[PDB]
C-alpha cells in the first residue's frame, strides 16, 4: 500500500489531535475541581449527620421538659384546688400540701438539670449551624468551578473535534480506514519512528526490521511490527 506523503503528515497530526482529545476525556473523569467537591461534600454530610443526631437529643429533652412541667401543673393544680378550703379534715389537707410541696421541690431540679442540658445542646447545635453554612457557601463555589471547568473542557474539545474533521477530509479514506482499524486493536493507530523506537508502542525495533523500513520509498506505508501502528518518517 501507498500514500501521499503529504496526506502522511496530515496522518501524524492527526494522532496528535486524537491524543489531545484522549487527554482531554481523561481530564474530564479527573478534574481537580471535582476532588475538592468530593472533600466538601464528604464534610458537609459530617455536618448533617452531626445535626441530626442533635435534633434527636433535642427531641427526647424537649419530650422531658414538656412531661416535667405538665406533673408540676398537676402537681400546682392538686395544690390550688386544694387550697380553697371541716377543722378535723383540715389537718390531713396540710399532711399532704407539705408532701406535694416536696414533690414539687423535687420535679423542678430535674426540670432544671434538663434545661440546662437543652441549653447546651442548644448551643452546640447552633455552632454546628455556621460550620455547615460556611462549607455550603464554598461547597456552591467549589461547584461553580467544576461546572466551569467542565465548559473549558468542551470548548477545547469542540476545537480539538473541528481540527480533526478537517484532517479526516483532507486524507485519502482508505488511509483514514486503516488508521481506525489500528485504534480497534487499542493502539494509537499512527506513531511516528524516532530513531530505531515507535512512537506508538514505544518498543525498540530490532536491527532486521529496521534495516527494510528504511529501505521504503516516502510514498510507502509501513507499520510497527509489534503493534501495527502506522509509522511515519
Ligand atoms: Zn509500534
Amino acid at each position: 500500500m501507498k500514500a501521499e506523503v503529504s496526506q502522511q503528515r496530515s496522518l501524524l497530526t492527526l494522532s496528535e489531535v486524537d491524543a489531545e482529545l484522549a487527554r482531554i476525556a481523561h481530564r474530564g473523569k479527573n478534574l481537580a475541581e471535582q476532588k475538592r467537591l468530593d472533600e466538601l461534600t464528604a464534610q458537609r454530610g459530617e455536618v448533617n449527620d452531626r445535626l441530626a443526631a442533635l435534633g434527636i437529643a433535642l427531641e427526647d429533652l424537649d419530650a422531658q421538659v414538656a412531661k416535667y412541667e405538665s406533673e408540676i401543673d398537676s402537681v400546682r393544680q392538686r395544690e390550688d384546688r386544694d387550697r380553697a378550703l371541716g377543722a378535723k379534715q383540715v389537718t390531713e389537707i396540710q399532711h399532704e400540701l407539705e408532701t406535694l410541696q416536696r414533690r414539687q421541690a423535687s420535679l423542678e431540679e430535674q426540670l432544671l438539670e434538663v434545661m440546662e442540658r437543652r441549653e447546651e445542646l442548644m448551643a452546640e447545635r447552633s455552632e454546628e449551624l455556621r460550620r455547615v453554612d460556611e462549607l455550603q457557601t464554598e461547597l456552591t463555589e467549589a461547584q461553580q468551578a467544576r461546572d466551569a471547568a467542565l465548559v473549558e473542557l468542551d470548548q477545547a474539545r469542540h476545537q480539538c473535534a473541528t481540527r480533526r474533521d478537517a484532517l479526516v477530509n483532507a486524507i485519502d479514506d482508505q488511509l483514514v480506514e486503516l488508521y481506525e482499524k489500528q485504534r480497534a486493536r487499542g493502539g494509537a493507530g499512527a506513531g511516528p519512528l524516532q530513531g530505531r523506537r515507535c512512537g506508538a508502542c514505544r518498543i525498540e525495533i530490532d536491527r532486521g526490521e529496521i534495516a527494510r523500513i528504511t529501505a521504503a520509498a516516502d510514498d510507502d506505508v509501513v507499520r510497527c511490527p509489534e503493534c501495527g501502528a502506522i509509522l511515519l518518517r
